[PDB]
């Protein structure tokens, strides 16, 4: 029944579900970082439920969802709340990050661009909600499967709305559509090259 | 002066740009190596003939087909396989099922195979396809210069939802089905990532001299 909002009841639906801003422990870099994320994986899970149509997926589906998307879904969180500190990265509000104290300044340089690359989109928070959807819906999907498609679709449907009410053309709405969705294709890309730093060293997803 | 051009000659340039299909020449893996080899040369004499790439200075067309040449195989193996079912057409004489597939490389061959099955359900047209193929080109590496490529990834924008209305989608239908397609190039990064993975645990010398 969540395929019947209508594009403003998506957005405010999407930004009530928003997570909270998380701090660092107060009192060796990657434990803090790992700590961070860890606790971030948390509302996260709660984030996800309240994706509309996420839980009429089976909960094997979300899981697989989830599992696909979670560090993405931590990039660009993190990328859209390092938009206004450049040559920054704000991990938390007591932990921002500059370039140099990066040494995996090969995941950072890349964190940095695409954060600068919202910048000069200005890309607004109702944009950012529905990437961020996007990202959950779409990284693993490759009945059920058609749903999801179809909620994608909505979500579709909610950014080109967004942009109308923006006052941007019909030419400008879809080329901003298409900018973003590629931008989603870099993301997925430091997903990766941080993946496999990541194991330079898969179920609390169910549980939670 | 690859800007100025409709959305029709558009897509008139990519579609004559086309590549050849090429002929099959770890026994596999010398064989999948040639034949990618080969069809890499090809790759760089139609990238020269994507609009706006050769006005792009030459250290910067060679870091394009560096991140994308991968992606570039794939989306074209892709397309080729479409109308052959749980299968691959590397090539007319090499056409593989994922039984033959099976070190590391099933996985890959699974994700191929289930492009070519969105692709099939999607039923992309040759059109499209062409227009996906500039793009990765021009995206993959994007991370003056670098705002002349948003403009020509505007233009192909532009020539995409061109032909979904000539087709007779509508607005909606048109911007559903502009984002169906470009989310699917996440997958193609995806594949591209773990496909070096798999490679390095077993190009720019080329790049440059073959760009004369
Ligand atoms: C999924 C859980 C398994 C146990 N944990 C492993 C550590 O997971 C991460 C994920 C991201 C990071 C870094 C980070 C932390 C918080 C945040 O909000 C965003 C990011 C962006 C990625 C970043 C990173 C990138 C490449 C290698 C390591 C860390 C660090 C640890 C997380
Ligand atoms: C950069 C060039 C110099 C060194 N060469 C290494 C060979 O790279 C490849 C690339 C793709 C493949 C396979 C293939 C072959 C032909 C084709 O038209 C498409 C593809 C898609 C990928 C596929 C592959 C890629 C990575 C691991 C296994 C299989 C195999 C080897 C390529």
């Amino acid at each position: 029944l969540a395929l019947s909002l209508t594009a403003d009841q998506m957005v405010s639906a999407l930004l009530d579900a928003e997570p909270p801003i998380l701090y660092s422990e107060y009192d060796s870099m990657m434990g803090l970082l790992t700590n961070l994320a860890d606790r971030e994986l948390v509302h996260m899970i709660n984030w996800a439920k309240r994706v509309p149509g996420f839980v009429d997926l089976t909960l094997h589906d979300q899981v697989h969802l989830l599992e696909s998307a979670w560090l993405e879904i931590l990039m660009i969180g993190l990328v859209w709340r390092s938009m206004e500190h450049p040559g920054k990265l704000l991990f938390a509000p007591n932990l921002l990050l500059d370039r140099n104290q990066g040494k995996m300044v090969e995941i950072f340089d890349m964190l940095l661009a695409t954060s600068s690359r919202f910048r000069m989109m200005n890309l607004q928070g109702e944009e950012f909600v529905c990437l961020k959807s996007i990202i959950l819906l779409n990284s693993g999907v490759y009945e059920e499967k058609d749903h999801i498609h179809r909620v994608l679709d909505k979500i579709t449907d909610t950014l080109i709305h967004l942009m109308a009410k923006a006052g941007l053309t019909l030419q400008q709405q879809h080329q901003r559509l298409a900018q973003l969705l590629l931008i989603l294709s870099h993301i997925r890309h430091m997903s990766n090259k941080g993946m496999e730093h990541l194991y330079s060293m898969s179920d609390l997803l169910l549980e939670m």
